[PDB]
């Protein structure tokens, strides 16, 4: 990263070892690890919303454990990866060899708003049998 023209769109980093990244989205409520896309390949990192586009889609910088990968929801909305090296010794110089697709807008999105809404919801849905 930090070259001088565009910009990222996910943060992540490493540590000489194991890999971390991460997937801010723009929701109002507690994603939960059913919505969630995360595919953690041997060679490939693929990462977004179920029904919405992976941020993430490339082949990693080099092969790393997915057996024992992971990853979780931050903040109910932000998703982390966990990836692993293979050799745990080895500095990447990028996630992926190859971008995804886009790289969404500058950091900051839009905060020229001001807090001032109301709307929740309620309700439920059972599914019934047929034959």
């Amino acid at each position: 990263g930090s070259s001088g023209s565009s910009g990222p769109n996910y943060r992540w980093t490493q540590t000489l070892a194991e890999l971390d990244l991460a997937v801010p989205f723009r929701v109002s409520f507690r994603l939960k690890g059913k919505d969630v896309v995360v595919d953690i390949q041997r060679r490939h990192l693929r990462v977004g919303l179920k029904g919405q586009p992976p941020v993430v889609d490339g082949e990693l910088y080099n092969e790393v454990k997915v057996e024992e990968s992971s990853w979780l929801i931050e903040d109910g909305k932000v998703v982390t990866v966990h990836l692993e090296k293979i050799n745990k010794m080895e500095w990447w110089n990028r996630l992926v060899t190859s971008d995804p697709e886009i790289n969404t807008k500058k950091i900051n999105p839009e905060n020229s708003k001001l807090s001032d809404l109301d709307s929740e919801t309620r309700s439920m849905v059972s599914g019934p049998s047929s034959g």
